[PDB]
DNA sequence: AAATTTGTTTGGGCGCTGAGCAAATTT
DNA sequence: AAATTTGCTCAGCGCCCAAACAAATTT
């Protein structure tokens, strides 16, 4: 057999820890921190947009990175993301990536 | 002019702010490196699930479990919010 | 020149939607 | 005692979707 890699550890970013040593925390925790400091700020005006705000911030990179990987090939991009080719096209247009 | 950002630290022990989107880029850039052309199959539901959980975990914690307010705080329908809490068994 | 991708358009369905409501809970 | 939030239902419609095609591009 070979060792377990939980869903958390598939997508990870490099962090430095207490002992000045480069570990790899999940992406989850980056999202957590980005939000917790976002809350620190907004004292105390209302929010009516928090989902789309995040979605936007996450979709742009994903599309970006996959389109680099597939080298502009939308057919393959949409295949590997598991979305409709039309849906992908629509999303690319939302972010001016065409 | 940028709401979503994570704290980073450098060579000179200086903390500096960088956007979450840059952090997502790396996460993937890395993920891609690890697989040597092993076709990826559901990369959207993957990333979605890795972001929806922290987001929910947090606003649900901010609104103190008040589903009504958290749904209004995000852009989404209370019913949708419930469907998502179910999806990740957070309910 | 064959194979693949792009850029449309079409229609079925499912997912997100607000509204409505009684019951439970917070105030 | 009143106000808010929950849990559920329910049409409507808006998005996601595969299927199909011809034209453009890549192989």
């Amino acid at each position: 057999m070979f060792e377990q890699r939980v869903n958390s550890d598939v997508l990870t970013v490099s962090t430095v820890n207490s002992q000045d040593q480069v570990t790899q925390k999940p992406l989850r925790d980056s999202v957590k921190q980005a939000l917790k400091n976002y809350f620190a700020q907004l004292n105390g005006q209302d929010v009516n947009d928090l989902y789309e705000l995040v979605l936007a911030e996450v979709e742009q990179p994903l599309l970006d990175m996959v389109m680099q990987y597939t080298r502009g090939n939308q057919t393959r991009a949409a295949l590997m993301m598991g979305i409709n080719r039309g849906t992908l096209r629509k999303k690319l247009k939302k972010y001016g990536m065409n």
